[PDB]
């Protein structure tokens, strides 16, 4: 069920936000149906993590069953703001990666009816509708200021971290608008340190934080647990949901993973990448720097297999272990004062841990 | 004098962001210098017209000199916000519009330092710079969820006139993602009534009515102005200030303008291309057709010839006479019962009619 009035409450504000359009901003049908697919293409087709996280805290925390009905359904119009805020993400990160499909099909700035321009705009309709979605059903509720300061500092958050991504493959000492300059050949920003900042930043809070704290506010439980546990945690899966990212990008087949993985050829400063290069010897190293970055599939090949060789598998499976632990500590630390939240927490974890997705 | 608090609060907001960067975000020095060129050289080098009206408005209608340095402070952080806003649409407008020149300099992404991909993000950030300052000065503030509700109606509807403006060339009944389609050889949408359209949401919005809005806010008079006589002044101002921008795309000399006119190439929905289309012959009609949409130069010198050809100009200055007298009008059924504001718009009118720019 939780899906069952997901889905219904994404047709009302599919419905609505539509509806505003064709009344409001003087939209022909056309245009409208171009918005619709849009809409459906970005927004529908994934597991729907972040949103339905977002009513199982309610549906666990709300402990007249019209308190029930208006949790739940605000609970689901934050989970569709959360979705539609992923969404434009990856409308404008396929773009930015230069990325072929996702999901199954191919991105949307590379269906043949859809210009990058447009797409790049369409991106930005994505986010827009998150706050007009917010606007129209929070209107009069209390902590429709919170909510808003919140999921403006995490978007912020979410592009601060973009920034280190795309930034990671220059030199920062180097980085300057004025003058041009090319892929690092020594790679001696590639750094763990380096890596868990962009990942914290890029994916952490919008993935993990964000959906527990919209789900508590909604039931107006956020004091009532430990946050500084709470962000801990979010901190910990979400770095750990990143990195599970970076090994499927390179290992799980496209079309399990209903993507290809562009890491190796964008010279991304993946989990791989950085385990390697503070493990390696030199002739592996030296293979690498003359084998990474390049769409080339011989190189592109090479690459792939020098971490085989390797044996990174081995340091993921001790990484996840050590997380897997760590989580459960903290885990255990929130229940003692918040039983229920620590509950949800879990099958968050649950959803996440050895996922195959 | 507005002009030097302006550049005064303008420090302290890049202050505190670039700040907030280095110790909440864990920002290295060389990164923190790159956000402060992208800032000042997406921000600054303009007139800062609509930063400038929030002051202007602002000083006409607060009639103890605290509250008028609350007033005027507050004036000049949401002049900024919407200074920001304007730099976020013309850094993402430049990339869209494959633009190469902005006020003498390269565009952003055009910058030899500056990928694409980095580019589109930056322009993101200068988006989440206004939320953040905003929600920094106007912490403790009664109005900063209307201001920020406002502002973000706003931003959605510059948003969805661009939807407009970049799917002007496509026959809209062909619109659909799945499908490929060329540009438009009979030009069938390219009216007035489309044309009026695209420049009400695209423009008018955020750079009329909202510094209008922003410096009522702040004075705490909004109740106090006809909104509705004050909307009608906006989108007037606001439909005129497009067709001068039209007019001097073509007409006006890059060196005068500070940018190179991109709306024949990209085969935009200009005035005077729907004017043209709406008197031509059929001869002049079907040599347009032939020559316009192209990066070609004979093929765009024909264009411009045909324009001049059909003398446009003429009908610019009876357009211009017929608005400048519609305006007044307005202007005097608004100046009745507030006539601080009545003050400031004919101001902000008197930077508008006439511009050379
Ligand atoms: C608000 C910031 C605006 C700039 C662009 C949004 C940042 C997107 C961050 N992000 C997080 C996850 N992803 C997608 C990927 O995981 P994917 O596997 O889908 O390509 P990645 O490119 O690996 O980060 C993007
Ligand atoms: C909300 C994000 C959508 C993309 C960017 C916002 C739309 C920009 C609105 N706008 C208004 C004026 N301009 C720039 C031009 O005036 P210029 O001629 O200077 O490039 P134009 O592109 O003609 O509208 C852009
Ligand atoms: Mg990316
Ligand atoms: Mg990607
Ligand atoms: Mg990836
Ligand atoms: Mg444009
Ligand atoms: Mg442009
Ligand atoms: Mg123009």
């Amino acid at each position: 069920m939780p899906m069952q009035m997901f889905m219904q409450v994404y047709d009302e504000i599919q419905m609505f936000l539509l509806e505003e359009l064709e009344l409001k901003f003087d939209m022909d049908p056309n245009r409208v149906r171009y918005l619709r697919k849009m809409m459906d293409t970005t927004c529908l087709g994934g597991k729907y993590n972040r949103g339905l996280t977002v009513i199982d805290v309610a549906e666990s925390l709300l402990s007249d069953g019209a308190r029930r009905k208006r949790v739940l359904h605000d609970a689901c119009v934050c989970g569709w703001m959360i979705e539609f805020l992923q969404a434009h993400y990856l409308v404008e990160d396929d773009i930015m990666d230069n990325s072929v499909t996702r999901r199954g099909k191919p991105c949307w700035y590379r269906h043949p009816d859809v210009t990058v321009q447009c797409a790049i705009n369409d991106g930005l309709l994505l986010k827009s509708w998150t706050h007009m979605m917010a606007m129209h059903f929070f209107a009069d509720r209390p902590f429709l200021q919170d909510l808003l300061c919140r999921f403006n500092r995490v978007d912020y958050t979410t592009a601060v971290g973009q920034l280190y991504d795309v930034t990671s493959m220059f030199d920062s000492n180097k980085l300057d608008p004025d003058v041009s300059q090319p892929t690092t050949t020594d790679f001696a920003e590639f750094t763990l340190s380096n890596y868990k900042r962009i990942v914290k930043y890029k994916t952490a809070y919008y993935t993990y934080l964000l959906p527990l704290v919209m789900g508590l506010i909604v039931s107006e439980a956020l004091p009532t647990v430990d946050m500084g546990v709470t962000e801990e945690l979010a901190m910990l899966m979400g770095e750990y949901f990143q990195v599970q990212d970076d090994v499927m990008d390179c290992f799980t087949p496209p079309e399990r993973l209903g993507k290809v993985g562009t890491d190796i050829q964008d010279a991304k400063c993946s989990w791989l990448a950085v385990t390697f290069l503070a493990k390696a010897s030199s002739a592996q190293v030296a293979e690498f720097k003359a084998n990474y970055g390049s769409g080339d599939s011989e190189k592109v090949a090479t690459v792939r297999r020098l971490y085989e060789e390797a044996d990174l598998q081995g340091d993921y499976v001790a990484y996840e272990a050590a997380v897997a632990e760590q989580v459960k500590e903290l885990i255990e630390k929130l229940r003692l004062c918040s039983p229920g939240f620590a509950a949800s927490v879990e099958t968050l974890w649950g959803k996440t841990y050895k996922r195959q997705k």
